[PDB]
């Protein structure tokens, strides 16, 4: 009844895997080869031709952030958003902030030397705003358990770790971002996340390849 | 009880004016001078330092799309989103598509000659996808009356008209985009929109100035 056109490396696909598993929703995972996109992928997502694409009752939902809100509204038990409208607006605000700033991480795949150091310090500033104004002293962005905001920021854990290793730069460090680094460790230790993340060696090999092709 | 830090020209501010007026919410409009931002603006929106900023019960909400969803959740009567989760996901999908593609309109303020013609045809393609896959044969994106999707696309009416006149290019024409052009006329004729839009001559003079400074 639920299908997910995905991948074993895309952080955007993993957001959807986490939300479905948090809801206890049974689904078929269909791994797409992005060099040979399926007929169903192109039919279901003609606008972007990207994964993830959730298909529920034969009807498709593309874009990870749109899919997450659909899952939250369709399976409302064990909520991943707060009930208060102001708190919900803050969650949407931070999710949107991450989506706009995710482009600044692309410079870690292209820049070198004194330019890559500049890109890394700009990423640290992006993360510091998120840490200071978004996370604060909470264990998770969701408070005492993960919510859609933690899910939207999960790419700053093993995916960012792999990018740091592939590029030879440090971004999310305990000395510079103490609370955000503790959060990244706590997020990765949540059993649902621990049991549903790509193998680090494979992810690192993928990131090295992306940096290789993007110079 | 409700304050809006805004402007008399920003299309993003006008999205919020429309949603508040559709809800019958009383508000104070505080027009910001963006060359001399108020103490309250900088305190309420430290992340972007932009307008609009809604302040409700002394608590601020920045980013027009975040504000629109907050207004819809806070004042749920006379809904601006559908009830069905799949239809709500489609509305969010199209709003997101507009937000990502709004950057392609920036080239109409910078490019000239055979390059500006290229930017205009790329904008027509963006609008054609919206017309064919989003609007379809409905009178409005909201069906028989305007919703958050029409509000999010309202900048493609008099704001885009002013940009076309300032740049000397044509984008939203009846021959090329028949349904979207009829929608733009119908949107502007809705009494709530008609009574709450900037004066066209002032808006055109503003767009000419933006094109002048952005070459
Ligand atoms: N904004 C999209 C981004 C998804 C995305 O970039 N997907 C990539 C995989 S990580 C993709 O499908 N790329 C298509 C390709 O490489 O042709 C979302 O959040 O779902
Ligand atoms: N993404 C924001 C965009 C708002 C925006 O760009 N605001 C402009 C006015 S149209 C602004 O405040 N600019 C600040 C400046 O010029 O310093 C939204 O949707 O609210």
């Amino acid at each position: 009844d639920v299908k997910l056109h995905g991948s074993w490396v895309s952080p955007f696909n993993y957001r959807v895997i986490w939300a479905l598993k948090l809801k206890g929703v049974e689904f078929e995972h269909i791994v797409e080869d992005l060099t040979n996109k399926s007929e169903l992928l192109l039919k279901y997502n003609p606008v972007y031709k990207k994964i993830p694409v959730l298909v529920h009752g034969g009807k498709p939902i593309a874009e990870s952030l749109v899919i997450l809100e659909y899952i939250e509204e369709t399976w409302p038990e064990n909520p991943l958003l707060p009930t208060d409208p102001y708190e919900r607006a803050m969650a949407r605000f931070w999710i949107q902030y991450g989506a706009t700033k995710t482009a600044a991480f692309g410079a870690l795949f292209r820049a070198s030397g004194e330019e890559l150091e500049k890109a890394a310090k700009e990423v640290v500033e992006v993360l510091r705003v998120l840490e200071e104004q978004g996370l604060g002293d909470k264990k998770f962005f969701g408070g005492d358990s993960i919510n859609l905001v933690d899910i939207s920021f999960g790419l700053f854990t093993c995916w960012l770790e792999a990018i740091e290793e592939a590029a030879g730069v440090k971004v999310l460090e305990p000395s510079t971002l103490p609370r955000l680094h503790a959060w990244a460790q706590n997020f990765i230790e949540v059993p649902l996340i621990k049991e549903n993340i790509p193998d680090y060696d494979k992810l690192l090999l993928h990131m090295k390849g992306v940096r290789e092709k993007m110079m």
